[PDB]
């Protein structure tokens, strides 16, 4: 019974360790997908820009 | 005996609190990609639309 | 105390369920990603065409 | 028990075996990521040299 607990504790160790390597894993994709809405929003910004700059060649025609 | 098992138990709710927080995290996720498909679908809409006006420059004049 | 570990075994399948879930998610995010993949690519197409209809513009200037 | 541990013991390897799942998946998705932020900063790129041809 102890010892087997003891393995038990040893292996929930490891399991918390696997954990806090997915949680750093999950930070870094956190960080990326944040980046990458904010370059979405500045190429929106950009289209949009174009979107205008297109419509006014139409206008001058 | 009881005590050791106590704590492979109050070691299990402080694991079971970090997976929940990853599901909160991951769920964030989830929902940013969901817009960004949206943004980037919106995106291929107002490309398309300056292509066209491009041809019936390109077309007529 | 057959009865701690009896709930030390229900509470390892319930982190197990929360794993899962969190499995579930992940798929999620995959097939949100490859959406996304696939449209920024077509995107990207569709901005070159741009480019090529303002290129041929300008040669007809 | 033995035997309740023992399944205790077959039940923590499958959740350090799960977890190992995640984090591969994890890893992957955070690749297509930055994959996905190269490609849309390409897209600004072309987007400007176009308003420079508009203009």
């Amino acid at each position: 019974s102890q010892q087997q607990i003891a393995a038990l504790s040893e292996s929930l160790q490891a399991t918390q360790q696997q954990l806090q390597a997915l949680q750093q894993q999950c930070y870094e994709l956190e960080k990326t997908n944040r980046l990458l809405v904010s370059e979405v929003m500045t190429l929106q910004k950009m289209v949009k820009a174009q979107n205008q700059a297109s419509n006014e060649i139409i206008n001058h025609l």
